[PDB]
């Protein structure tokens, strides 16, 4: 049944449910973040009423692509997903979450464009150089 279902490599637009069981438990981590992702995630904020918010999506799908296998992408329609927002103090759009495998994850606000996607990507959630590294 499931041999191609794309997903990986991709952005894919989730709500609280979705971002519950494969990336974070609110329920049982109200406070705190304990992400349940196997690859490292990028969470779109966006609200399609935005301009930025638009761009954003194109960009991710490309850079999704161009990092397949390594990085999986993600965004949230914060219009419905307002609590989920909220939570995080992301009030409504833009915000762009990025989840390392190893810490808490960082945000930039606002759709940049495929290249500082492309720094913010790779170069910080492969190349968390702020994550623990202080030397070794």
């Amino acid at each position: 049944m499931s041999l191609a279902t794309e997903g990986n490599g991709k952005v894919i637009h989730l709500t609280k449910a979705e971002f519950l069981a494969k990336v974070y438990n609110f329920e049982k981590n109200p406070e705190e973040w304990k992400y349940e992702g196997d690859k490292p995630a990028i969470v779109d904020f966006y609200a399609d009423w935005c301009g930025p918010c638009k761009m954003v999506a194109p960009i991710l799908d490309e850079l999704a692509k161009e990092y397949d296998g390594q990085i999986v992408i993600y965004k949230v329609d914060t219009e419905k997903e307002q609590e989920l927002a909220g939570a995080f103090g992301i009030r409504s759009i833009p915000s762009i979450l990025f989840i390392p495998m190893e810490g808490k994850p960082e945000m930039a606000q606002g759709a940049m464009p495929k290249a500082s996607f492309k720094k913010a990507i790779d170069e910080f959630l492969l190349k968390k150089e702020g994550h623990h590294h202080h030397h070794h």
